[PDB]
């Protein structure tokens, strides 16, 4: 394995970190390891990002900041505002993608209707 921090500083000094890493998975790499996961029911609302864990029974709930590329990374977030999304949040991974929690974060968006994950959990 590359290992954690030999990944996060390849990407992090790339000019373009989310396709470093992208490419990198696209390539075999094992994916970010050493997300927060969280104590829950799988209870949840399976809402995407939360105040508190809310994985539903097909979700596994994170530390948000972990699971964050660019906070993984200590880099800039990209958008105009420098904020992150997932900072101080739970954020709610589909079992089947739990594995790599960061690269389902870069690569997914949350439905501004229902709140859930685009092509997983939203039901719109
Ligand atoms: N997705 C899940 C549902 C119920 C129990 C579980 N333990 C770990 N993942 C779980
Ligand atoms: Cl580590
Ligand atoms: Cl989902
Ligand atoms: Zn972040
Ligand atoms: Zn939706």
């Amino acid at each position: 394995t590359m290992g954690n921090s030999t990944v996060l500083s390849f990407c992090a000094f790339a000019v373009d970190a989310a396709k470093a890493y992208k490419d990198y998975l696209a390539s075999g790499g094992q994916p970010i390891t050493n997300c927060v996961k969280m104590l829950c029911t799988h209870t949840g609302t399976g809402q995407a990002i939360t105040v508190t864990p809310e994985a539903n029974m097909d979700q596994e709930s994170f530390g948000g900041a972990s699971c964050c590329l660019y906070c993984r990374c200590h880099i800039d977030h990209p958008n105009p505002k420098g904020f992150c999304d997932l900072k101080g949040k739970y954020v709610q991974i589909p079992t089947t993608c739990a594995n790599d929690p960061v690269g389902f974060t870069l690569k997914n968006t949350v439905c501004t209707v229902c709140g859930m994950w685009k092509g997983y959990g939203c039901s719109c």
